């Protein structure tokens, strides 16, 4: 049996330049994926989100779509450069006005909206004041927190802070790969600290003005041991501190981990003891975002974990080059209700899986076996967690639409839903179908 | 709408021995120019090697068990020179000409029409050593092995080719050097071309004087099409075609060498003996047709020697070798070399066929690859439409009946009918395998 | 021919804080861009750095008892804002003023004339996280660094330099991130190419407040000369010409903004407020100007964002930082920038040289600089060219007093007139600085 | 100090046939290797090809001249297979043959000696068209090749070279592929050089038979010395020394191939027959040493296929080519390479000379060389330090007579102590040039 506890909640997740389009439209800003993406070299076939899955316009086609694969819920998140264009001070009424709209359609549909405030996107003039370096910036998230809390209070109950702060420092400061496109590690280690700060402060604001729950969402990707070796060890200790404790644990208000002085070196910094209250302000929830895990093992060259991932060739790979093993998925939450001392209610915010399809739909149908197999034996993984102890509330699956993959472009496709980004034709795809029957039957189906 | 084909239309499916067989070194067999050049760091993805492969010379009895499954009619192979002749000249290895002769016996027993090729890339380091492809004595070799094994299958296998892609062992071989023996000259691109046609020349002579049956080469065709109305492109998608699709064809047709191609080589292009073209005119009997996909070439520059670059056909689904899926350039290609045979040459398709992500392990005894299904009853309905418009051809070989080594892109990708698992060895047939059993049977009906 | 210099032209040598100084923590000293840039791995050739650089810090006494050996009149160099004011701005460190205070005591009493520069690429790194010069602020954190500065040097330093190089400032920091703080955005570049005018405006502003002396910017230029007579590549030209040359020097002559620029920035351009315009041209009493080559630019599509490339000129004799040696086009380039101030604008060359192979340490107590030897000889005397054409041309300042680190290029390009043993910090006057120190006795007259 | 040297040593310069000659088409001359791989793009540096190169073949009396004004005592220069015979073998081409009969005849008239040298590295491309090094048969062409010329220059030519540097032949050309042919091959890397010491062996044996004189190999070596005390540094630095300097060294002594190779090269390693090394051994009458520079090898895992790098060694000057400059080195090579031979095989360094930049120009009718000076003259002292160590020297050739083709470096790399303006053909004595005259002159007397 794979039925789910009583008020298991199952829904899809997406992100807003990833799939709304219309970068410049009524008054929106200009955001550093803007300037990043038009800049030459930066992405992939010198793909945009100018246009993506122009969900800005076709947001009520979308809303059908999401009642067609029965979601109980939809997760997304607000382009805060469209709701003020400068990052702060005036209002964009009319941006505002499309999440307002977005938000009562979803309510009429009876589908609960789960916001998120950060997923990449900062206005481009708060980065010409130094983004996540500047401290600052800690109190103009929380003022546009605020905004948000108090304009949707009653109709948005569950809330985001920060998507995935690893991926937006280790990415867009540390490596920059992503916007915006800074490779430092003096800066990754400030940027870190003051996304961490920025999350705080805005649960502070939360608890002055806002209803209902909110807290973080953490991407994790369990290190495994490549070897008896105690140098694989080490680096295993190092990948593992500098991409799943680094923000956990001050989160949970243990400090940083001791590794990072060891990874970051004449780059890391102490900071001070009043940063460290602000950042554990207790949360009344968690996401995790998961697809994989990684077997590290020692690198000396490798920059600056000095460590390397081991090919996993006896399991299957997505086309993003993640390895499918649904086993750890199950292992991570464990571990994490563990740190969070069981006591946090947790949910999976975002999994999912890229695998090649068709540009366009054939028949009217997108088969995708492979996505299908790895959402069935996920889910199914979820459910082991469970039966563990692990006080899981949801399954948010990554993403509700093909859509811009960040760098990587269109080229890999995670929708449960086809888009045709030549005629914006959506199509539900196999696993889509699988899905719709997987939350009517609160997984009775995966039996069979 | 009917998809039956012409009585005594031969299906089947084909292989070749470095990418299916393993045992390298085993039983006197010798060295080949892709034992040495696998064996270079750099030069195969990932550092596969096909020193394991498909285990075929070991499971050879289990592969031919699966072709009764799949309903084939026929199995079309190649030889390994060095496998038959270790030095590539000389004394023969027993053994190694006692696997063919066993495989032969198995197949003709199955009721399996034996399909052999002489040349499928797999050179002797021996010869190599003494020139390879650029030394004009290899007509001469050539010739004297095929001549062992005329002999040797007289009355057994009766439809021989002589050699596999000219454009493919030239182009890759010595004009770039992607493929062995790893060469990058447009002036060894020439003359080794020039003497892949005089070697099968040669060869078929030899089969007028001591062989029974048809012989014929194989070539591979990627009929090119116009990206736009610019003189400049078209001009463009001349050279481009010149130097990939008529730069053999016109010589065996008895026309000499395409005159673009003076213009692509420059100062590496040669003027030869007129005995020369008397000699690669020789006669056949057949011709393969080695297809997959069209290219719509513009005017680049700056590229190496042709001057010219595919446009990205954006519209279609792409292949996971990067190849745009398209049927209608088969019929029309099939329909073109009708045309430059004058309809009298009967035509086989030898090689054609899709590579799709697949696990490395079936999932449930099973491997769903809609995309290569969709591939193969779209290609093989362009085959009828072909018949239709009066080309003569006479049968189909799928590529391939096992995932194998794709050369330099190693294990990583599938292109079989049936599914390897290359850490156990155990076959799997795939859903288009299954499906392509029922075609046979049916002999086209099941496509309506 | 008299190659003798008008009375007061006056002779020195050249040097940069970061390039020289060494001791990045001493006293005190705050954290500037370089001190992160230089630390990160990939940044720099063989992974040098400033922090010892040429010892100058505890070594400047020496250094300057050189200046006296070379006979010369003047010295030219740069303060570091963040030793002197470690977070940017608010507390000052008393040590780290100190020590450029003690540094222009002793240029005086040698009676040496000191001639400081507020910036020479060394923003702090308190101030790059709060924007750096994409924040509209530093306008204003500029202005009060140059304010302590001078009323401390009030007397002293009577002849000021605010922004060296605005150009390589932003096109190496901002546009193609090769130099600190390494960002890479058109967008990012045309905001700090304007914030870096308005900073030195006010700095000229609060100059005439507190201020004695005169006060003015430098600018580096490289003449755009033509490749063919080709339309396409006289566009380039401008293109190329517009965003070096023109980018700078036209809104500080109150001209706007060369028009090209919108075409060379495309939708990364901005228009600004008419307010900063007026900023931006504060009168100056004088203008320094940088210069070493030439380029030929050509049409090139695929370079980013001038679509030009320099055309090597194989019939002249080239550096090793691979510059063309053309004396000429310093005359020409002089005449043309006296054309553009309109004669009204007094002009100091303020840097001038050559960088060539010189072995790690001297050979005999000598360095034998016949190419850098013959560079100056041509180049000085192509001044005289320029004066004789009416140029208002006050000064030399050779580019460099020592061998230091030449940014990313480390230690590896030697441009001192100075040789500097890296390994002992042993000083060698090169016979480059030696022809020199023979220049400035004769006044020009050892040249004929 | 005194440096003279002992009655009889000779002093002299040397070049190569492609690198100097030009008029690679003219006068019925064959196609080599080299003609293919200049006109190969990517190949060579800006694309240099040696098809023009010093114009040597039309201005060789300019030069004879040039060698008297150095009062040169011998030429080393070297004889193009291709020119004096076309195809490899046959036909020989008289006019070919004519222009090295009166170059002899205007050297002995000069009173300078001949060296010629029968192959350095400029293969007949009809020859590796049937396999070059790799073909066992190319020992006969080359001692049928040396025969022509033993011959045709009995009496006049007494001083011979067969191989010029069988390891840069072999590492550059089969192993590596910078080099002619442009092969990547281990396997092929073994098998050449045995066929280069097996053709040496051959032509010696012919020279034996028909030819008048004396006659021996020319080797380079590089020392290498330990980069530290470590054991995994020190098996570095023997598989380093055993690949470069003792690979043919040790079986032209009879010692068979060093046993390190089996490590160096693994599965590509062969044994080869008995009889083979009696050829190769085949006795000499002197060895000619090119030195340069030395090697300071630590351990490199991922180094293919030695499995080392050199230690870049600070401390010292290094060349345009990137080599140490360290005169020590080549004394102790001297004294190595005699305890090597027994002291009975009579050595001459046969080349030597270091590469600084000079300008494509004469400046006003003089170039000063510096560093080429200091080489030249140290290098030249060390000479001294080893005849007095007991070494039998008997000479010392300049490399180079004139700037020339530095094979894949183009002509970027000037080693000449005669400077050649390519764009003019005009000579012009480098200074280094002007001490070597001298240093002849004196016997070495100068240096004192
Ligand atoms: O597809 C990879 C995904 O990684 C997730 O963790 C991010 O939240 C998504 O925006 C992204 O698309
Ligand atoms: O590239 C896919 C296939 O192309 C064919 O034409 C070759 O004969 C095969 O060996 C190869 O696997
Ligand atoms: O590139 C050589 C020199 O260029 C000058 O314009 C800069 O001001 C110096 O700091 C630099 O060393
Ligand atoms: O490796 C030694 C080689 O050095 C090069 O600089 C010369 O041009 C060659 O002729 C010589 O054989």
């Amino acid at each position: 049996s794979y039925r789910f506890p009583e008020g298991f909640l199952w829904g899809a997740a997406t992100a807003a330049y990833q799939i709304e389009g219309s970068s410049m439209a009524d008054g929106a800003g200009e955001s550093i994926w803007d300037r990043f993406s038009h800049t030459p070299g930066n992405m992939k076939d010198g793909d945009t989100g100018d246009v993506a899955c122009d969900h800005y316009n076709r947001w009520r086609e979308d809303i059908e779509l999401m009642k067609r694969l029965n979601l109980q819920a939809y997760r997304f998140s607000v382009s805060w450069s469209r709701v003020i264009p400068q990052g702060r001070g005036a209002i964009n009424p009319k941006g505002l006005a499309f999440y307002d709209r977005l938000v009562d359609g979803l309510l009429e549909a009876g589908i609960e909206p789960l916001a998120t405030l950060y997923h990449w996107d900062l206005p481009a003039a708060l980065d010409d004041r130094g983004g996540w370096l500047n401290p600052d910036i800690a109190d103009w998230f929380a003022d546009y927190g605020q905004v948000l809390f108090e304009k949707f209070k009653g109709r948005v109950k569950t809330w985001g802070t920060i998507n995935e702060p690893w991926v937006i420092v280790d990415g867009g400061y540390l490596h920059g790969a992503l916007a915006p496109g800074h490779r430092s590690a003096y800066e990754a280690v400030i940027a870190g600290h003051n996304v961490l700060r920025a999350h705080g402060a805005a649960v502070r604001r939360f608890r002055e003005v806002g209803e209902g729950q909110i807290g973080i969402v953490l991407n994790i990707e369990p290190k495994y041991p490549a070897s008896d070796k105690p140098e694989d060890e080490a680096a295993r200790r190092r990948a593992e501190a500098q991409m799943n404790r680094w923000f956990l644990d001050p989160l949970m208000g243990r400090g940083y981990p001791e590794e990072l002085t060891d990874v970051y070196g004449a780059a890391w910094r102490e900071f001070p003891k009043e940063d460290f209250e602000l950042i554990a302000e207790p949360t009344d929830w968690m996401g995790l975002n998961w697809y994989t895990r990684a077997v590290p093992e020692n690198a000396p060259d490798a920059w600056p974990t000095r460590s390397r991932p081991v090919r996993q060739t006896q399991h299957a790979h997505t086309e993003t080059g993640w390895e499918v093993y649904p086993p750890a998925l199950t292992d991570t939450l464990v571990w994490l209700s563990e740190q969070t001392g069981g006591k946090l209610p947790l949910m999976v915010t975002e999994n999912g899986s890229a695998w090649y399809d068709p540009p366009h739909a054939i028949d009217g149908r997108i088969h995708d076996p492979m996505r299908v197999h790895y959402l069935q034996t996920h889910i199914k993984a979820l459910h082991d967690a469970i039966g563990k102890g692990v006080d899981l509330r949801g399954y948010m699956a990554w993403s509700l639409l093909d859509n811009l993959e960040w760098s990587l472009g269109y080229s890999k496709r995670f929708g449960i839903v086809h888009v045709n980004f030549a005629t914006q034709e959506r199509t539900i795809k196999d696993s889509g179908l699988l899905y719709a029957e997987v939350i009517k039957t609160h997984g009775d189906v995966l039996n069979t």
